[PDB]
């Protein structure tokens, strides 16, 4: 009931292409339903879907697995890491096309990241990802602190997250952190250590869906939309309220 | 006389194997090899044990047939090589509660310095160690004599030129991109070896039970060599191939 109005206002405040706002209070399971449903009406047969990692995207992929088979959707990873995509990929049948960047999410140095990005088998998948028809990503917030997936998964340290925060970052997509206005934070070393597509290349993809909730993400989700990284959103009612007031 | 039971006995004694299965020649073989290798693995793996897997058609067919058993017995899988995508037809068949540990790297780097770098990345080194600690391994065996039909060529991991020179330098086959000569010794002057990300054959031998699954007469010399080098200590093959291996 209050969902339609919040959709409308989100669509107009952030110039979005599509929005779904789910009734408030479990939330992550219900976000995956909402995002799977949006993706079912967006994707045409044999189209390509680029995927990010995290709980909300993995949930979504589970609810979409039957659509993916019967419409022959091709999947491609937006980042390295492999293992982080397996909970969502394991829920598909084995005739599904899945193209996986064969590298770590983050290299121990920027030189090594650049080396890896130039290996043929990595470079091939980076291009495929950038060419996708639709993308589905999660959004992390600095305000989650130890509960953020990117920290639980060991990809950045606590000291890094404190400094990322100090430097004015509010949230991230695929390890790429941006400030409250949506601008990528430029003096953060991790950015040049990530193997996957940068957020500037992600914007090649014409429909880019963020799925994310919890009031603690509101600032990050707003900023993601202000930066243009996502042009469609799936979120929950309380978060929507919080974004609109942010 | 002869038959499969005799061929098993002879192979077992001749190569000092721990386990052997020879399937009849007569309905198509790579599928029946997979069934036979899954049945052997089912009798060797205890619950919660760890199975190291290599890539290729025979291993991926085996894993497909083992998927129900992997699930119910909570078998943990780990990749023996990089490549990620080379393993998807196999691991794609499992359910999502399955424990699957994948080397997050290419199979082969563009240079040896780059391979050495990737082997020292934390997320790669962790999985290399997990693989070496496995209870059982399952691998395919490739033969130089397959030429353009070898999976290692068909998948683009080596060039025709490379395959030619590897043959010139005395290799007969490979396991996981590591090529050995007819006595079973790894061929030392081949640059693909230092470019591979995964475990070398010497570290594969840590795994106590090492099952090769491979058939076709053109692989006979390579399979014999693989047993002579000790890379596999158990074999699943077909009748014709067993006969050829025995006369090698
Ligand atoms: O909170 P989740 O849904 O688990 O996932 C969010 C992560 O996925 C996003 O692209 C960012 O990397 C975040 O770091
Ligand atoms: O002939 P297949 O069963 O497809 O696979 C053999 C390949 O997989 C083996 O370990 C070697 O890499 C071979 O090159």
């Amino acid at each position: 009931e209050g969902c339609l109005e919040y959709e409308t206002q989100l669509r107009r405040q952030f110039s979005l292409q599509h929005v779904r706002v789910i009734p408030g209070l479990d939330v992550g399971g219900r976000l995956g339903i909402g995002a799977a449903h949006m993706l079912m009406s967006l994707l045409q047969p044999q189209q390509m879907l680029a995927i990010g990692f995290g709980e909300a995207t993995m949930n979504t992929l589970q609810r979409l697995s039957g659509f993916i088979s019967s419409q022959q959707i091709r999947l491609v990873t937006l980042s390295g890491g492999v293992g982080s995509y397996m909970t969502g990929i394991g829920q598909l049948n084995a005739a599904c096309s899945v193209n996986i960047i064969p590298a770590p999410l983050r290299a121990s140095s920027a030189d090594i990241a650049r080396t890896l990005k130039n290996e043929n088998c990595v470079k091939d998948v980076l291009l495929a990802a950038q060419a996708a028809d639709v993308a589905i990503v999660g959004i992390g917030a600095v305000s989650q602190q130890d509960d953020a997936t990117i920290i639980r998964s060991g990809y950045i340290s606590q000291g890094e997250q404190l400094m990322i925060g100090r430097k004015g970052a509010v949230g991230d997509i695929l390890g790429y952190f941006f400030d409250a206005k949506g601008d990528v934070v430029t003096n953060i070393k991790i950015h040049n250590e990530l193997i996957g597509l940068p957020l500037s290349a992600l914007k090649t993809i014409p429909v880019r869906v963020g799925v994310a909730g919890g009031e603690n993400k509101a600032e990050a989700i707003a900023a993601a939309m202000k930066g243009g990284y996502i042009n469609a959103l799936v979120t929950d009612q309380d978060t929507a309220a919080a974004i609109l007031r942010s």
